[PDB]
């Protein structure tokens, strides 16, 4: 049940005015693409705290990746859901080099140890199998459920505007591409597959979430999937992301997070189209950070 909003005063939405007239704020399912402009924090905020909501954050850092929890969480704590309850839960095979981050009031942390696989590409694939059945205190604990990269930097706010049922993100490499050139599967004899006609966005691997429930059934299906095609004798082109875009084809989700939510300002500077970046890639030696 949910009880009234109290009287607020904002600027009035005016219906023959759009917020913004550069990008697609809807998708054709009738799902919001978040972008700056669109949303009035202060309502959202209202509507989510009336619920009590408590956001979980799976996040994995395993091998050398655990050197990128530091600015993480720190930077987490600046930006992430801030005034609602939040859980983070990192995943990690050395929970002695979890640093000791200083939490606002209402956020707790807990280190899950779990093993770490030789390839990259596994430790990477992997995440969906220990995030699904493995993971089961998500539906006691938490409403929600956002499942990110490690390595990786909040800069600006991230917050309820993002939470619904299911979510994904668009990757800040394709967001003006046209499908044919999208990085999907294209071999047939993989579940990732997806035809060279099909497909409404590229989204990446390192940001989705939505709730529990949604999100169990995102990484369960994922997981069975990759199962499938390693029994098969392939490996999805793009592994995780590549299975994680083929079921949101089949699956949409209720609300897109515009590349806002996910950028590389080294690659790809600060586009017109961006008013804030908002999470953002650190700088990384893929080799070296990868191997021994
Ligand atoms: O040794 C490792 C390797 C990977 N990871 C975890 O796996 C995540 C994804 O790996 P990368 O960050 O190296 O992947 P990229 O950002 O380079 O590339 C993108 O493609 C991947 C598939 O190749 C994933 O889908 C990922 O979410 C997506 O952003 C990392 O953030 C980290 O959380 C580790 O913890 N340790
Ligand atoms: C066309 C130009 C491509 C621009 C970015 C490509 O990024 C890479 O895309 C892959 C799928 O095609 C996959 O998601 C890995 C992704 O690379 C990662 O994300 C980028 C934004 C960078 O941060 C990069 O270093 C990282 O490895
Ligand atoms: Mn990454």
């Amino acid at each position: 049940f949910m009880v009234s909003l109290p009287r607020m005063v904002y600027p009035q939405p005016k219906v023959l005015t759009p917020c913004r007239k550069d990008v697609l704020v809807v998708t054709p399912w009738l799902a919001p693409i978040v972008w700056e402009g669109t949303f009035n924090i202060d309502i959202l905020n209202e509507q989510f705290r009336l619920q009590n909501t408590t956001i979980g954050l799976t996040v994995f850092a395993i091998k050398k990746y655990v050197a990128f929890l530091k600015l993480f969480l720190e930077t987490a704590e600046k930006h992430f859901m801030v005034g609602h309850r939040v859980h983070y839960y990192v995943f990690t095979d050395q929970p002695a080099a979890v640093p000791r981050v200083t939490l606002g009031t209402g956020r707790q942390l807990s280190v899950l140890e779990v093993r770490a696989y030789k390839r990259w590409q596994d430790v990477s694939m992997r995440r969906m199998e220990m995030i699904s059945f493995c993971e089961r205190r998500f539906l006691s604990e938490v409403d929600y459920l956002v499942c990110v990269d490690v390595d990786m930097e909040f800069r600006d706010h991230v917050g309820v505007e993002i939470l619904t049922p299911l979510f994904g993100t668009l990757h800040p490499g394709f967001y003006g591409s046209s499908r044919e050139a999208f990085t999907y599967e294209r071999r047939p004899q993989s579940q990732a597959y997806i035809p060279k006609d099909e497909g409404d966005f590229y989204y990446m691997g390192a940001f989705f979430g939505g709730s529990v429930q949604e999100v169990q059934r995102l990484t369960r299906a994922c997981h069975q999937a990759m199962m499938v095609d390693q029994a098969n004798g392939i490996e999805a082109v793009w592994h995780d992301e590549s299975h994680l875009n083929k079921y949101l084809l089949r699956h949409k989700p209720t609300k897109v997070l515009s590349p806002e939510y996910l950028w590389d300002q080294q690659l790809l500077g600060w586009p017109a189209v961006l008013r804030k970046l908002r999470f953002t890639a650190v700088p990384k030696n893929h080799q070296a950070v990868r191997n021994p």
